[PDB]
């Protein structure tokens, strides 16, 4: 009729990943009676506006070459380093590949991805280069912007020696810096469930129609192999592309965050499911919907015409992963930010492990399953109520955890012992203004 | 602890859609905290037995010249129009093509479909003709029946600019009429979840096997390319053609309507599930899942015939939509009725969406999102007590609201904060007999 | 606010399949208002060692030419005979076609299946053998292990003239016996959620590039269908073959189940999820997931190399069949036993229908849907605390019904009008050491 | 606000719901000449407003009053140059953006 402190500490660290408070790591309160190892992996990068030497091209010249290094076109991206560039970062739920990087000389209306599938694909410390049309780039073409992956290896190993998995919480942390005078630039962070699935594309067969003139064994082999099939499955993400534009978020999203570049972010990344069970680790080729072209049948056509139906655009990555389901995508944009920039990335995910025998996560065991179904009711009902962001220096919130979970943890039900504890007023996270008032209308003074 | 008015508002427009109460429309309560627009569609048509220049044919010979109209093959569907009639109304939760209309000569024993791609689906204006034989239809056949869709073209555009949608609510009516001393027939509807699914069908490849006795050059291209694949992806919906003759629906389920015609129809497309999540639009080809022939790996069998297992017809409708999951799918049989009458079909259909940037719904805009799980449980429970349909002129039913809402309301857990509302009795739906009693023992006389 | 009479009488009938209270059976307690047959399997088979009358080759001997009987290769089985044997009975959640049994010479390290596609698989009676190498086994080889499917012809009978069907209880009980001087030997059993769905394999169109010499009309035909497609859909299971040894499951699951071989086993397999829909019957055919050997796109490669991803191994097992979503897949061993043995496979397998029209199930009905919502909470909760499986003489727990059922159904939320039942205490399950004690800590006597 | 023609997409979101508040009107009315022309661009969600402003300006239109006396209204001195800004109350207004 209480939450317990399993519950509570979960809660914790599901919604406060990256608070001081959360220093040790607990499962998932459902009482799952396996055994089970809890990894929390903590990584830093420093990424800031590459050099020519981590630069690669993704077109055909990289077909099966490996990954091409600029070729003097880097003059074209010093021209980008004289004026201001956006940087976006977006959280897809790929567990390894935890975000994906871009640089942009100027904010762009979408976030494009290009039809053909790139070259190599580069991981944090390279980048690779696309062009400005929206496609591959080969040395001599018009660069576009610059994609990188942040990957973590050790979230591969252990996910190589484990039979079930499941994500338990992930923060991403942005301290943003810049030269002085150089502090323009706004910042943007919106999360929203991108509920990815295994899907196929309509591809076309290839078809032998040959009416030949053999001499004698003239086969007249019109064998019409033109039908539409299905292509390999992948996980395809239903990120709207089109849509993902940072106005379009802050008008879209009530909770969407937004403040001045230099205040960062800190998006912990939230599950859109009351659920949360153990998967087998599966990788699988990622990809990302387009928009279809024709409308084929979605008007009254002949038969023939039905193949070439509504078909949407599937945006291969070229990039193999198990994705956390029902976890939310964010997505941040640094607007207008000095081409001196730097930002210190700082992730963290916790996930849990069901160790195969005889592999090393059998080593590191928490035999300590616990229940809570009030803990899961209070994140189910938060869900709705908790910014998509902070600033980068906003943790151990005062509100959080004996206010705003005790508060929101009578209304469950009626499952209540306290009749009151405190009442629940709307917050007002303008961070621009600095008029920002928390969950109970208490100010918020800028402590960093 | 109690229900609030934004959620009682929302259970009224979901049970009673076309109820005369319901005049502003009410979200999801669910709090989604996202920016939304609640479009109402409201349509009308005026269906009787279509003259010639209204009948299009089907079969090879719209391949692809366009719709051909009947040419003088009318006097036989003038021959029906000697006997009674049947007019079948099938309601699949397709959001476009709110419903599908069929005329037959007179009952069929299963709701058939060509195994063959029909050309030119026409929309409700003009029909489609069909075969007796269960074939695609050309000129100088013999009709078996009319087909038609019937098309809301403003939920097309407003479904183009938008990043994601849920329905809301659905309902159909029925108003039927027919010339003094032709009022015969009978009516009678239900609903049932047909939950479909992105499925491909196995096809078989065509393969190139020729031993060619070509001169030098002679490559004997056995290319064994006879190998099952998938086909394109479709959404497949498990409707059970077999079993969807009036009287297996009657037998089956209890909730079903059953009236003399004259009473027309009113139904409540109901949900299956205590979700409504969005979901970004994406058309796609329809398909309804048939009955499979070849037993195959069902009996032990070769490895060669294991490709030839029990695989299901998928008969594909030649129509592109996006449908609403985990919303019945509604069907209503006009059995023996007079060949000059007239329905008048009244649907509404109130959906929410999420307008993108710059589009023209973002002009009209609800900032109010409203959370309630009292009344969404409420709706959960009231899913299986509610009849499948009424009598056209039966809205404003005095039960709703304060009665049975109520008395289902403390139900839920123990929520509880009015001890007895009023005691729940079964009614007795029988609008043929006249003996109707609504769920209170209250006798219902007939004032339409 | 309590349990109903049907209520608990499902949950036993769940809970305790072969249990002798459970006599007359009940349908799911969630107000379905449909007609519906509820049909319970009970089955008996004596399995035990295999005379060569009944083995059958799966290589490439029987490929055409129906099942080939061994031949004289069974002196490698009768060596077999000489030693200690291992068995293994794995109870995935397919209708028909109820468990699997396997025969090996020692315990393996893995549930292995053949790449290849095995030639007519045998149902009980009759074994089909497969090679020590992992491969189908053809005359003359290296025999590895004997597998066998256990059929109820009944249940497909019925699955034919149903319009939707759901596994309402399933048990399996494993009485053991063996000659006096001759008890050696352990089992083991285990259950866990094996989520499969429909997928499609990644395969390789053969492809047709052939620059012809030909007369005058050469094409030059440089068809390049060397691309990858989707092949058939099948009900791809992820059964953790490389984790299914004994060991590796009583590591890894608390409440797996041990004891001494003459104990036998009774196995109630349960659901995972609070829900039970009705599903359309549609057999197809049942596959397991492998493991994938080349890692393709999981590190940065070439646009060539992403067909070639992580593909996971699909075993086909040559089987069609339905199967009942959400329930747990079972799995025992019963290690070093005598190859004199003599297991009595006891199934019971209880199910709801709604009968199609004119179909025989319609003469026998059930016109009574309840409505429970405490019992089908009270078996969510209670999923996570009942063991794996019991002895095979211990049905009838003192412990269940008004004991377990009552000091679990308080807890749910607080719809609670009795304060206190009973405290709850962690049992153990100590089957080997016969220190064996109950929920109640009350000890467990053997009375078997 | 629109009057939506027949046929059209405005028809589609309609607000059925019309009010009659004659008090509001001529609240606005007075305060017309109040009001500040502009602000700066963070000084959204002004305190005074609503049940403080709007109230204490109620009473006055005609003597259609209930509430006796809301809070006596002071001429505010809107110095954004120099930081001596006072609302229309009196309280000091620090910066907060």
């Amino acid at each position: 009729a209480v939450v317990t402190a399993a519950g509570l500490a979960w809660l914790r660290q599901y919604l406060n990943p990256m608070g001081p408070d959360t220093t040790s790591v607990t499962g998932y309160p459902d009482g799952s009676a396996v055994t089970t190892c809890i990894a929390d992996y903590s990584n830093t990068f420093n990424v800031s506006f590459p050099p020519r030497e981590a630069l690669y091209c993704t077109g055909s010249s990289s077909s099966e070459k490996p990954t091409l290094v600029d070729a003097d076109n880097y003059a074209k991206i010093d021209k980008w380093s004289n004026y201001d560039i956006t940087l976006c970062v977006l959280a897809l739920p790929m567990l390894r590949n935890v975000v994906m990087l871009r640089l942009y000389p100027h904010t762009p209306t979408a976030f494009a991805l290009t039809e053909q599938t790139p070259n190599f694909p580069q991981r944090f410390p390279n980048w690779s280069v696309y062009s400005a049309d929206g496609t591959r780039f080969n040395n001599g073409d018009e660069p576009g912007y610059l994609q990188s992956y942040v990957y973590l290896p050790n979230v591969d190993k252990h996910l190589s020696a484990a039979r079930g998995y499941r994500l338990l919480s992930r923060g991403i942390t942005g301290i943003f810096s810049a030269p002085a005078l150089e502090t323009q630039g706004f910042v943007t962070a919106c999360q929203y469930l991108a509920e990815g699935s295994i899907q196929s594309q309509s591809i076309k067969s290839d078809a032998v129609r040959s009416v030949t003139v053999n001499s004698d064994g003239t086969v007249k082999n019109v064998e019409s192999s033109s039908q539409t099939v299905s292509s390999m499955p992948r996980y395809v993400f239903p990120l709207d592309g089109d849509n993902c534009a940072p106005s379009s978020l802050t008008e879209t999203y009530h909770q969407a965050y937004q403040s001045k570049a230099t205040d960062g972010f800190y998006m912990p990344v939230l599950s859109s499911s009351r659920d949360n069970p153990f998967h087998p680790p599966q990788p699988r080729a990622i990809a990302v919907y387009g928009s279809f072209l024709a409308r084929g049948c979605l008007d009254p056509v002949s038969e023939a015409h039905e193949a070439d139906g509504p078909t949407h655009d599937i945006y291969r990555l070229n990039v193999a992963d198990d994705v956390a389901p029902l976890f939310n995508t964010g997505v941040v944009w640094f607007e207008g930010i000095s081409p001196k920039f730097s930002l210190k990335l700082k992730t963290r995910t916790v996930l849990q492990y069901i160790p195969t025998s005889g592999s090393v996560l059998a080593n590191f065991t928490r035999h300590e399953p616990t229940y809570d179904q009030i803990a899961l009711d209070a994140a189910d009902r938060l869900r709705n109520l908790m910014p998509h962001a902070y600033p980068a220096a906003y943790n151990d919130w005062g509100w959080l955890g004996d206010l705003l979970d005790s508060a929101i943890s009578m209304l469950p039900g009626v499952g209540t012992v306290y009749n009151i504890a405190k009442p629940l007023i709307k917050p007002a996270w303008n961070w621009l203004g600095n008029k920002v008032s928390d969950f109970f209308g208490n100010p918020v003074a800028r402590d960093g």
